[PDB]
């Protein structure tokens, strides 16, 4: 009988860029029509949430960040049909309305109801469910998972297996699905191909998992932090290279290593220069390069379109190209059936109250995924 | 007999950039091992040849330009197995060695023996078969068709049907195949899709022919020269737009016209700005944009990689992605079988001696293809 009532609970509020989060009481309004209020159980720390703190991923502040999570439905608003109270759910930072031209397209996943392209930091109705110190607080990507309770639109939540371990499957809400799908769905990596993966964090490791699942013969991990190489090899990298070790640009190194360029490359960092390097290192006639990393806000890259004229394909994707609400429950079912592993991404576990310590671990280079438990 | 002897003949020599072609006597050496000497019958004037004159497509000078042609084999060197004297042939500006990693790849066509990436202006053996006034003259793309006779490597020639009309099928050597293949093979335009085509010259009109052949429902032609619109509609454009008629950037106009972005766009001009505009006007989640136009040498474009992160695909191709020696004879057979039309591309037919007048028709906006006859 919190149904229909304001919930007071602890959240991690970001009042200002480049500051620690503030763990303090917020008010969470009850769900309106076609909204769902969720008791959070676990949430991952994704680099994207750090990019909000840095101001390189722009969204209105003050904000409740967090987008990679799982929890249990506390209550549903009028007209909700796809979840019920007590269901295990993953919030969907890329919604799936099922009605727009993108949701109807066989390839498209970047649903037109998204709050990513022109971020408002609201619910679909352009309002906020969060108050803190009597002030309205923004949502983030329609999820806001750094809170003991959040409210999401129905098109931004999926029901998952009632027996799911939420402290693992939260990663299906961002890192795992994004990297894995970038390899298997967006690039469509082929058997016996040579792949290069720039960035060996939680998302790059999931790209290597996808490239190994698709049968790549060679998977070259690229990182300036050599501490990341051991885990990259554990999940399928065949060799790792640190650009800092070489006199020549790493695109020339990777072209040499692959006897004329790789089949597939992935940028999984968020830098303009590595997006161009990753395109250049794929074979000039038939290579494919996928951008996964989030670039610094409003900045343009410079490149020579002759890289494309010879035959390269350049593409990007959100959330591994997966239609979110269709895909997430299937990915959970596949995890439950041991079709892929999440433990290699989880390097640290902390209670929610130690969220700043978890951000310090990511910023130091020491962690892949820290899972926060409520 | 001419076999085994130097031929003295008329060619159009380009001694330096931004000068008219010089019609004069050249000496054409006999073919060496694995070379083919061709009597030219017809050659088209392609914008790429004008870009050599402008200095925006860099190749060593002085040069015999011309790459879109057909002729008859005069003689063969030792070891030639794929053509014989008397055969009708089309020179291949993109070769097909059949042995390199690209030629062996199911998608690749940019054969590693090409003279496009790092142009030397020679035969495969690094020498020239042309002299003029006692000076060696460079080849262009392994073809050099602005000459009564040329010598090509065997991997740069295809045998075609003995009954084909060379004054039309010369366009299968460049413009038609480039535009048609960019639509049907590189973009893989789908039935009922909406396409935008930037540039309505000979290659852009061939892109429209391919989009119509693939069953596109809407084909929007874009040109600053409204005199190009009537012929674009004859070969399948459903509507034409001139960016100069609008207050808003044309990417915004096309996104509005297509109710949120086109399925397929094509840049068929050669400008950095229209390459970015064409990418932007394709739907952000599932759009495909193909670069066909040749950009100005050594210039980089500037773009926001968020255009790709949402889901766009950006790709370019040489020669419509066709593997050149396999494809050109089949395209000629398909033309003989009335599967497509070439007459709509031909606006002017001039004697070879009128090459400069042909180029002035292209520069003035008055022609699509001028065919020069020997
Ligand atoms: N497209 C999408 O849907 C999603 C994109 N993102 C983005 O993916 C990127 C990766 O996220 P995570 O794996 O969580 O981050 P992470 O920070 O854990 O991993 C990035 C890795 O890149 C390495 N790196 C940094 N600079 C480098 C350089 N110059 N050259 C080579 N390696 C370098 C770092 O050492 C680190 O190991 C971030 O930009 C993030 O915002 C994350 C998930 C969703
Ligand atoms: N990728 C490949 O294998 C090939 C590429 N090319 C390139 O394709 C391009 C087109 O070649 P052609 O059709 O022979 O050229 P063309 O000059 O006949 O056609 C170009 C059209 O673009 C239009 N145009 C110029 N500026 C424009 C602007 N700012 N906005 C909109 N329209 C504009 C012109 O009015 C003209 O109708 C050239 O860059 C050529 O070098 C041609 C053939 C093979
Ligand atoms: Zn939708
Ligand atoms: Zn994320
Ligand atoms: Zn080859
Ligand atoms: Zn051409």
């Amino acid at each position: 009988s919190t149904a229909g009532k304001v919930i007071k609970c602890k959240a991690a509020v970001l009042w200002e860029e480049k500051k620690p989060f503030s763990i303090e009481e917020v008010e969470v309004a009850p769900p309106k029509a076609h909204e769902v209020r969720i008791k959070m159980v676990a949430t991952g720390i994704c680099r994207s949430d750090d990019q909000v703190v840095s101001g390189t991923l722009v969204t209105p502040l003050p904000v409740i960040a967090g987008h990679e999570a799982a929890g249990i439905v506390e209550s549903i608003g009028e007209g909700v049909t796809t979840v019920r109270p007590g269901d295990k759910v993953i919030p969907l930072f890329t919604p799936q309305c099922g009605k727009c031209r993108v949701c109807k397209h066989p390839e498209g996943n970047f649903c037109l109801k998204n709050d990513l392209s022109m971020p408002r930091g609201t619910m679909q109705d352009g309002t906020s469910r969060f108050t803190c110190r009597g002030k309205p607080i923004h949502h983030f990507l329609g999820t806001s998972t750094f809170s003991q309770y959040t409210v999401v639109d129905e098109i931004s939540v999926a029901k998952i297996d009632a027996a799911s371990p939420l402290e693992k499957v939260c990663l299906i809400g961002c890192g795992f699905s994004t990297g894995y799908g970038s390899a298997v769905k967006v690039a469509k990596v082929t058997q016996g191909s040579t792949c290069a993966v720039f960035g060996l964090g939680g998302v790059g490791l999931s790209v290597i998992m996808g490239c190994k699942a698709a049968g790549a013969a060679r998977i070259i991990g690229v990182d300036i932090n050599k501490d990341k190489f051991a885990k990259a090899k554990e999940v399928g990298a065949t060799e790792c290279v640190n650009p800092q070790d070489y006199k020549k640009p790493i695109q020339e190194v990777l072209t040499e290593m692959s006897n004329g360029g790789v089949d597939f490359s992935f940028e999984v960092i968020g830098r303009l220069d590595t997006m161009v390097t990753a395109l250049s290192c794929c074979q000039e006639a038939y290579g494919v390069s996928v951008i996964v990393g989030v670039p610094p806000d409003s900045q343009n890259l410079s490149m020579n379109p002759m890289l494309l004229l010879s035959g390269r394909t350049w593409k990007g994707a959100i959330f591994g190209g997966f239609k979110s609400k269709d895909s997430v429950p299937k990915l959970v079912a596949d995890f439950m059936a041991k079709k892929f592993a999440l433990d290699p991404l989880i390097t640290h576990v902390l209670p929610f109250e130690k969220i700043n310590e978890g951000f310090d671990l990511l910023r130091s280079g020491e962690s892949i995924r820290t899972i926060l438990t409520f």
